[PDB]
């Protein structure tokens, strides 16, 4: 989905649309998700594969690091449940694939910085 | 990473370190090159309307896995530890020079990100 920068720019629309229709998060959770998805999206803009992987995993790492950030230690589980399905909801709506790939990678990121200390 | 000025030079040092320590090659210094200017425009970018602490550990994170994942990148598996202690080496020298801190905290991130990438899908050959 982060092949065309139109794609991407549909995908975000789409992804922020599922978060605030959650009920999980508030205004300025949503804008958080918003603020930083526009920005990486932006910036993924000659290419290189490995550059396109960075990009990929630099995306992952935000979104899973704002469910941190955006969480109480004890709704962790919960606030992981609500973006991996306004994930997977926003990929097959804007790609017709769901990109399992990507939503393991988010899922796995938020367990590994679930113990880092800028998280403790 | 919050001050833009800061930022820039920053990113000019850990490059230039990277370029000195002989480790990476012209591909592989280029790649860091411009990933990292991207995440400091993200950065700034990220702030929006109104800067948060949310926001801003979101862009840390990112700034640091975006390391992380061209060290994984530009290697192919197996000389992993000598890079890691390469980059970690390039990055606590840029931190001091720019801010007089070692940073250890946002090192050891990208540490953590390099064992737990290191073991993902996109990473496969």
């Amino acid at each position: 989905p982060f092949s065309n920068p139109n794609t991407a720019e549909a995908f975000a629309r789409s992804f922020v649309s599922n978060i605030v229709s959650s009920g999980e998060f508030g205004a300025q959770g949503a804008e958080d998700f918003d603020d930083i998805i526009q920005s990486l999206i932006q910036a993924q803009s000659h290419d290189t594969k490995a550059k396109a992987k960075a990009m990929q995993v630099a995306l992952a790492s935000s979104i899973a690091e704002l469910v941190i950030a955006e969480s109480s230690g004890g709704d962790v589980q919960r606030k992981t449940n609500v973006i991996s399905n306004a994930l997977r909801n926003a990929l097959m709506s804007t790609t017709g694939s769901p990109n399992e790939e990507f939503v393991h990678e988010v899922q796995d990121l938020i367990q590994m910085l679930s113990q880092e200390q800028i998280n403790e």
